[PDB]
């Protein structure tokens, strides 16, 4: 009997082929950049947040699968009353949320013991990534913009993923620190006040405002360390926030690079 599965995010797209079951793959969502030879080759469903039902449906899903970033809740609500099974999972920024996600996609697949092999790897990983980060004596403040060129300019504080990954790689939160929750509109008063040491962006955000030379022009951003330095990390969307299979390769790249800012 042939399977045919809908993914709505990068991060359950992900597990999906690091279990090895990607060949039932029939559609994904714009973030599913991983494994990026295999994925480009697949059929679109449209943006993770801003889902139709008609774009979910028409690829003929058995099975519908996802995180709580998929939506609109109403499009979900669709999907239900069509009788097409969906498995969506809770996503918490944790470093928790990946051994969780593997758990539930595995067992929504009927291969809980593959599931168990791949938490217990990707724990690992992370595990090992977090005993780099004692490396890091004198952590560096790293402030993470939001970008998208103007309409779009964000740093991200606390109850996030980014947050729990600046930590757990050995650096300060600095926007956090200064009590800022989620994501909020930059200021030149929050930049400046926060002195970040180096500054952690996307590589889609970075290439919108026109590289280090366009994100410099931001108010503020110049005259911080980071700025000064030109000491900015850019790393894509999915592996420093999707909280998948490769969390401890992030983290572990994350701290070698706060461990360059401490110096
Ligand atoms: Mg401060
Ligand atoms: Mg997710």
């Amino acid at each position: 009997g042939s399977e045919r599965i809908v993914s709505l995010n990068g991060d359950i797209t992900e597990i999906i082929f690091a279990l090895g079951m990607g060949e039932y793959v029939v559609g994904v969502d714009s973030s599913a950049t991983y494994p990026p030879e295999r994925t480009k080759m697949l059929p679109n469903i449209g943006y993770q947040r801003r889902l139709s039902a008609e774009g979910i449906l028409s690829l003929n899903p058995t099975l519908v699968i996802g995180d709580e970033a998929a939506g609109p809740p109403e499009t979900l609500a669709q999907i239900r009353a069509a009788g097409v099974p969906l498995a969506i999972t809770a996503d918490p920024p944790s470093l928790d949320a990946p051994q969780q996600k593997i758990r539930f996609v595995a067992q929504a697949l009927g291969i809980p013991q593959r599931g168990e092999r791949l938490a217990a790897q990707v724990e690992a990983e992370i595990a090992a990534a977090r005993d780099l980060a004692r490396r890091i004596t004198n952590p560096p403040h790293v402030l993470f913009l939001y970008l998208r060129g103007t309409d779009v300019q964000q740093v991200a504080g606390r109850n996030t993923a980014v947050d729990v990954m600046i930590a757990a790689a050995g650096g300060i939160n600095a926007a956090a620190d200064a009590g800022i929750v989620e994501f909020k509109p930059l200021s030149p008063e929050v930049v400046i006040a926060a002195q970040p040491d180096v500054l952690l962006v996307l590589d889609k955000g970075l290439e919108s405002v026109g590289g280090v030379d366009g994100l410099l022009k931001i108010p503020g951003l110049a005259d911080t360390p980071a700025g000064r330095q030109r000491r900015i990390i850019a790393l894509d969307d999915l592996y420093l926030l999707g909280m998948g299979p490769r969390t401890g390769q992030a983290l572990t790249d994350l701290t070698i690079a706060f461990y360059d800012a401490a110096q």
